[PDB]
């Protein structure tokens, strides 16, 4: 596997190709304005020392900031309608916070606790502009959690983390699928039109069970509670043994790849360094010659479609966070 | 002056520089192993992009933690031992937290709350260590509160901005003296041992009102609460009128340009700009061709003396925040 220097490499051609192609207004360089295709930039291109890029991509979010704290346009794809909203708004409060941008990550975060189930502790699936029933899904909750983490608001990301708990205790058929909403009184949801992985079928949605590994893993890094290092790591040898090859290989992997290089770090055990080498390894592979990251294109393009721009962002980001935690795990422990 | 991007290069040039020479332990090189050394290296290099050296900082720093999340040793320089104690910590804070080293930063911000004053607000200008009085002083209570705002602590940090408004109100000869110091009952301190800038002399310790700006300008930010800004602003009217031109020239003057970066994104006053760019174009001008700060040093070293390997750090960030907050100002603004 590559080194936790090269994944960094990589990650900065990443960004520089991001940087060189970003609009006047701050806005990256997406086919469609959406904020889906850039909600993860403020935070990836501060990681790689872009923050003047990353301040820009700040203006442009502030100037689409509502006054309830949400940024309900321009949105078009629906699982950030109805699947799981607030996984944009997440991403915005944390890269927000870690610029110094403390009114808009106070706004961003105070709207995302609106969205709060206070008695599950989940976080509802669908934006108040989206007719729904409540239901909470896991992806909502654990970035809800760790945006949470990034602003102080821990008792909150505690609240998050007994959210995945119940859901985790709940499953009906662990072995087939995760089903990864509740309702809004806590039950598993079974519907056919809730989110479900096919544990041993290689059909992606994996991030449904990774996100949540890496909220646990940082909310036990906050807190030291053991609770949240073994669920993190149950839902680690979930992925590791129960699931599909597929887990650690579908573009969705990089959340399982970043809470296996943090668990390495912290408790030492080598199958973490691994399954993060190989997730590191497998994206910066993928990695075009000319610095983005997409899943059909492969020229020297000017622009991508909102997805691959959001790819490319998210994996400049999960390569920076896979390398400096292994790195860090090294000195720690070799 | 100087353009965003050409701060933002110098800065840049420093960090790498940095990075080369960091030790395999994390230490940053200094000819003396001291935390006042690099207590600013985890968010300077983060805002460089250097996530893997800033995490080995880090790494180096949880070596050092004590079980009450104090750093008391190795500390050799009296300012950070019955001065401004604190101002070691209040970087560590943010530096960890921006990190995402959670444990790290609840830790240190967790000690940092133990040495606040409940009646005043201030942070107390001596170690647990080191015998003292109990006195406060608007850096420790400024660094304190802005590690505050970081961590989501902001009732902590609306109680430091207390403090330096009774500071500030409480002068009882400010067109010749700023004293920096209060009792442990909140009355400005006047004795000779106790700091103090001599307002209309070219004599340096010019950040005891700089810090404050600054902070008390990101507090603003976080809360919109026009009391903080105004007595922001006053700091800054004072420093820019009734204080000598060495306010914005002496090594100390960062903190005060990174405040008017920061107030002029947030109030577009064209003087703001003038005192930011001229001073981040002074701190560039006087940077060595290798990319290191020194006082006296002019060879092509490996190292420097920690005051010079803190001033190198602290350049990397006040460049950086300047350039940003300069680039955006712009977009907004102009
Ligand atoms: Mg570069
Ligand atoms: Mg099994
Ligand atoms: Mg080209």
């Amino acid at each position: 596997g590559n080194s936790p220097h090269e994944l960094k490499n990589a990650a900065q051609r990443a960004a520089d190709w991001l940087v060189e192609r970003q609009r006047p207004n701050g806005a990256l360089p997406s086919r469609t304005a959406v904020i889906e295709s850039c909600y993860k930039g403020m935070w990836a291109l501060h990681t790689a020392g872009h923050t003047q890029a990353a301040s820009a991509v700040a203006d442009y979010v502030t100037s689409l900031l509502q006054p309830d704290g949400d940024i309900p346009q321009p949105r078009e794809e629906r699982y950030f309608l109805d699947v799981h909203y607030l996984y944009a708004n997440g991403y915005l409060t944390i890269g927000a916070h870690v610029l110094g941008r403390f009114g808009l990550s106070r706004k961003l975060m105070s709207f995302v606790e609106t969205m709060r189930n206070p008695a599950t502790g989940g976080f509802r699936s669908h934006g108040p502009a989206i007719p729904g029933d409540g239901r909470c899904d896991s992806v909502s909750t654990s970035i809800s959690g760790l945006a949470a983490l990034y602003t102080g608001r821990v008792d909150t990301a505690r609240s998050a983390a007994d959210f995945l708990g119940s859901l985790w205790v709940g499953q009906p058929d662990r072995k087939n699928v995760f089903h990864a909403v509740a309702d809004a009184s806590g039950a598993v949801l079974t519907s056919d039109d809730a989110v479900a992985v096919q544990v041993r079928k290689a059909e992606g949605d994996w991030y449904f069970i990774g996100l949540p590994a890496f909220f646990l893993t940082a909310l036990y890094e906050a807190t030291e509670d053991r609770a949240y290092l073994d669920l993190a790591t149950d839902l680690m040898t979930y992925m590791d043994e129960d699931c599909d090859e597929d887990a650690f290989v579908d573009s969705s992997c990089g959340k399982a790849g970043v809470a296996a290089a943090l668990l390495y770090r912290l408790t030492g055990r080598p199958r973490y360094r691994e399954i993060a080498e190989g997730i590191g390894t497998l994206l910066c592979e993928r990695q075009s010659p000319y610095g983005y990251w997409s899943e059909e294109e492969t020229g020297d393009v000017a622009d991508l479609f909102w997805g691959d721009l959001d790819m490319t962002a998210e994996y400049v980001l999960w390569l920076d966070l896979i390398g400096r935690n292994l790195a860090s795990g090294e000195r720690v422990w070799a």
